């Protein structure tokens, strides 16, 4: 198990070759997973840092985690910039010793696919004629709880206020600091950012970062989420360029028979120009190909069975790890995953609903890094085969599902969703999502300030 520092994802074709290399010869598992963060691990490590030192990549006292950014937005000539911002805020935040890990975004409206709500501070990216201009910023999301624990909770990230872009390493230091300060010093599960803000409140917090950044925020920016989900498929990026993004199930990357994954990724590195972006959906984009290259990278994709068509509802579902390497996993996630969604995509054919999706995800434990407290539908292992199933967030992550059935198996699970869905399917407003469905028909009462209401 070891993790590189890898700002919005973006490696290159060099670097891929050298991992792909080290993954295969040296250790247990011969994969590469791309993670919900943006970067890769191995599993069952039997040098790496020399191995990663060689190509430039390092691995990370410091409870800095990997700082992430819109991969793919939809107006292209945004993420030079914003890509180079996330880098230099990792830069800059590297070693203060943090109560907590601090986990860092920076998003590119309509895009919330690093979903923000679950991390520390995010700056969300301001565009005057296609030139960054500043941030908004939004800080104190977080995701993990503890079972039965009422203490604990997950929490939305809340807005402080826009900055111009000249101010972002200041403020940026500032909050890691004041958390720092005036993280728990007592006890490690309250010691994070979301509860600091909750003792001594966001306008508290704020002040203080405005003191110490040396500024004073300005009123939001107007911005708005439209999803989450990668762009799968070829879209048009800048100049002549495409980016072909490719739907990896659980970001697993390895040779199955006859759907060589590994290897495909290893001809494409080989032969293409641009490099490659991992996203926070565990996906990978093969960034930068230049139109007449695109039928020389389609044919290698197609053959290795990376671009086999799954429905809207497989690209829209996430799971953690888990077994068999995570020592924390009380429930399968990843290994339930690909079957689970098999069930769900024939219930969704049943309901003639196979060309729309929930944004559904599995977590093995409550630490929650599978990223269900923020999904329509969230699955939270609690034991060997048993979830809590939690209905009522929405399709661009910015509402916390409440705990809708409790330590339930996954035929019970299928029997609630077979009848929510069908009730969606018929009673639903036009494009309306089944997450906001449920709290409209009072399938699910909203959590709407969850320090105080996500526990019933
Ligand atoms: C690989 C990844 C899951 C995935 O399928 O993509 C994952 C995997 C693990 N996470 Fe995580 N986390 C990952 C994203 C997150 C997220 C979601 C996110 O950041 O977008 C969360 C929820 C958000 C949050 O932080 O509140 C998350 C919250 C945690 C926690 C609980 C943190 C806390 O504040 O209490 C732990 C446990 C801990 O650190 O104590 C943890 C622990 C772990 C460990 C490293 C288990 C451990 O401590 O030994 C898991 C490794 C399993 C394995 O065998 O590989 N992971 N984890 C995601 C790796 C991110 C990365 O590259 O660093
Ligand atoms: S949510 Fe739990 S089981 Fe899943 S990877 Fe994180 S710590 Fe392990
Ligand atoms: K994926």
């Amino acid at each position: 198990l070891l993790r590189c520092r890898l700002p919005g994802g973006v490696i290159t074709t060099k670097q891929w070759q050298a991992i792909d290399k080290f993954a295969g010869e040296n250790t247990i598992y011969g994969s590469i997973r791309l993670t919900n963060r943006q970067t890769f691990q191995f599993h069952g490590i039997l040098p790496v840092h020399q191995m990663l030192h060689s190509v430039g990549l390092d691995a990370l006292n410091d409870m800095n985690r990997n700082v992430l950014c819109t991969s793919n937005p939809y107006e292209s000539q945004l993420h030079a910039e914003a890509y180079e911002w996330a880098k230099k805020i990792s830069e800059h935040l590297l070693p203060t010793y943090l109560p907590r890990k601090f986990k860092t975004t920076v998003v590119i409206p309509p895009q919330n696919d690093i979903d923000l709500h679950a991390n520390d501070m995010n700056f969300v990216a301001i565009a005057e004629n296609g030139k960054l201009v500043g941030f908004n910023l939004l800080v104190g999301g977080g995701l993990s709880i503890e079972h039965g624990n009422k203490k604990t909770y997950a929490r939305t990230a809340s807005e402080f206020g826009y900055l111009p872009l000249e101010h972002t390493l200041a403020v940026a230091e500032a909050v890691v600091t004041t958390q720092r300060d005036w993280g728990n010093r007592t006890d490690r599960k309250n010691a994070k950012t979301k509860y600091t803000l909750e003792r001594v409140g966001v306008e508290t917090f704020k002040a203080e970062v405005e003191r110490r950044a040396g500024i004073k925020f300005e009123p939001i920016r107007p911005y708005e989420f439209t999803g989450r989900g990668d762009r799968i498929g070829w879209v048009k990026g800048i100049d002549d360029n495409w980016h072909l993004t490719l739907f990896i199930e659980n970001g697993r990357i390895l040779d199955y028979p006859a759907r060589p994954l590994k290897t495909g990724l290893l001809e494409i590195a080989k032969i293409h120009k641009g490099d490659f972006r991992i996203t926070a959906n565990q996906n990978l984009i093969i960034a930068g190909v230049p139109e007449s290259e695109k039928a020389k990278i389609e044919k290698i994709a197609k053959e290795s069975g990376l671009m086999n068509a799954v429905t809207p509802q497989r690209e829209n579902s996430m799971a953690c790890v888990s077994f068999p390497t995570c020592p924390l996993a009380m429930a399968e996630a990843e290994r339930f995953l690909p079957s689970f969604i098999d069930n769900i995509d024939n219930l969704m054919a049943k309901h003639g609903v196979s060309d729309e999706h929930i944004v559904m995800r599995v977590t093995g434990c409550p630490n929650g890094c599978g990223r269900a407290m923020l999904a329509e539908v969230g699955l939270v292992g609690k034991a060997p085969g048993r979830y809590n199933l939690h209905l009522g967030g929405n399709r661009i992550g910015t509402r916390i599902p409440r705990m809708y059935k409790e330590n339930i198996t996954e035929p019970e699970i299928l029997a609630s969703l077979d009848e929510l869905i069908g009730r969606w399917a018929k009673e639903r407003e036009a494009g309306e999502g089944f997450g906001d469905f449920t709290v409209r028909a009072g399938i699910i009462r909203p959590v709407l300030d969850p320090a105080r209401d996500l526990w019933d």
